[PDB]
DNA sequence: CCGACGGCGCATCAGC
DNA sequence: GCTGATGCGC
DNA sequence: GTCGG
């Protein structure tokens, strides 16, 4: 909360530019502000201070001297009044509506809940299940549950087979109090970098929690990638658990180190560590980490034993999961 | 109309 | 069907 | 919007 003032500023002005102007690198640059005026440890005092941090530049610098000054900025004055403005962003709180369809709904005067309700023949499968959750979706979800949530699919994950190993990442790894979602890496020694010995080894762990009923709904599906919403079971006479959206990942076995690390996040704490990555002359994906060359064609995958590693070839010094929380 | 800016899975569309 | 783009998601 | 080639 030390600049909690000028991060909330620049957070919603990400916030405009990704949904309502459609510039994706505006977006990024102000989260990247945010972020690093967010672990600077002193209150800022003006502008000038702000622009000797790396990502604020002459006009980020103009907004902090504008905010410091008069406890608001007009330019985000204005937005909020702007009711089109207002519409986009609202839609794109949806899961399954982005920039594009969020400005088309709103060209055609779709601009509320209630309008979405009644125009579902609008919507693809995946809006529509976005749509049904989106109260339960907005909710946090105490720790206390993630381990009720976790304890259920480590159990039945071993019921299908015992050599399953399944890891549940995202901010419940980084420690936090509460989480958005439940986010679950999975391993099992049939899938590596070199063969596919088992089929549908992702397809039989989501048949298994389905048949007890503790995933509900699909989002998306492939070979490698679940997309869909969860709920734990309650007690009569008690109010039922809200639906939780799940994300399960299978990454092939001899590759947990580069996956875990991708699912442990942050967001923009990954996409901070992959661009220092980019100028110490490497790309990190969640599959392997490669040197880069002459052609812009990248290398062969280094060797890796574990998450310190990664951030060894980039000159970073380990952080705990509870210290990516950029 | 300095141009890059993190990297990719799943679903769908344009022009073959 | 393909390749290459787009759109939304982690 | 910021930075750097
Ligand atoms: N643009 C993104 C979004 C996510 N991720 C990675 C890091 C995230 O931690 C992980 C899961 O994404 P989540 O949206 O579930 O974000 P979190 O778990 O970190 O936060 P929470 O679920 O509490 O809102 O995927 C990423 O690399 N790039
Ligand atoms: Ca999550
Ligand atoms: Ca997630
Ligand atoms: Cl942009
Ligand atoms: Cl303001
Ligand atoms: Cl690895
Ligand atoms: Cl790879
Ligand atoms: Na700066
Ligand atoms: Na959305």
């Amino acid at each position: 909360t030390l600049n909690g003032g000028i991060t909330d500023m620049l957070t919603e002005l990400a916030n405009f530019e990704k949904n309502v102007s459609q510039a994706i690198h505006k977006y990024n640059a102000y989260r990247k502000a945010a972020s690093v005026i967010a672990k600077y440890p002193h209150k800022i005092k003006s502008g000038a201070e702000a622009k000797k941090l790396p990502g604020v530049g002459t006009k980020i610098a103009e907004k902090i001297d504008e905010f410091l000054a008069t406890g608001k900025l007009r330019k985000l004055e204005k937005i909020r009044q702007d009711d089109t403005s207002s519409s986009i962003n609202f839609l794109t709180r949806v899961s399954g509506i982005g920039p594009s369809a969020a400005r088309k709904f709103v060209d055609e005067g779709i601009k509320t809940l209630e309008d979405l309700r009644k125009n579902e023949d609008k919507l693809n499968h995946h809006q529509r299940i976005g749509l049904k959750y989106f109260g339960d979706f907005e909710k946090r979800i105490p720790r206390e549950e993630m381990l009720q949530m976790q304890d259920i699919v480590l159990n039945e994950v071993k019921k299908v087979d015992s050599e399953y190993i399944a890891t549940v990442c995202g901010s419940f790894r980084r420690g936090a109090e509460s989480s958005g979602d439940m986010d679950v890496l999975l391993t099992h020694p049939s899938f590596t970098s070199e063969s596919t010995k088992q089929p549908k080894l992702l397809h039989q762990v989501v048949e298994q929690l389905q048949k007890v009923h503790f995933i509900t709904d699909t989002l998306s599906k492939g070979e490698t990638k679940f997309m869909g919403v969860c709920q734990l079971p309650s007690k009569n006479d008690e109010k039922e658990y809200p639906h939780r959206r799940i994300d399960i990942r299978l990454i092939p076995k001899d590759q947990y180190y580069c996956g875990v690390l991708y699912f442990t996040g942050s967001d923009i704490f990954n996409k901070n560590m992959r661009a220092h990555a980019l100028e110490k002359g490497f790309t990190i994906n969640e599959y392997t980490i490669r040197p880069l060359g002459v052609t812009g064609v990248a290398g062969e995958p280094l060797p890796v034993d574990s998450e310190k590693d990664i951030f060894d070839y980039i000159q970073w010094k380990y952080r705990e999961p509870k210290d990516r929380s950029e």
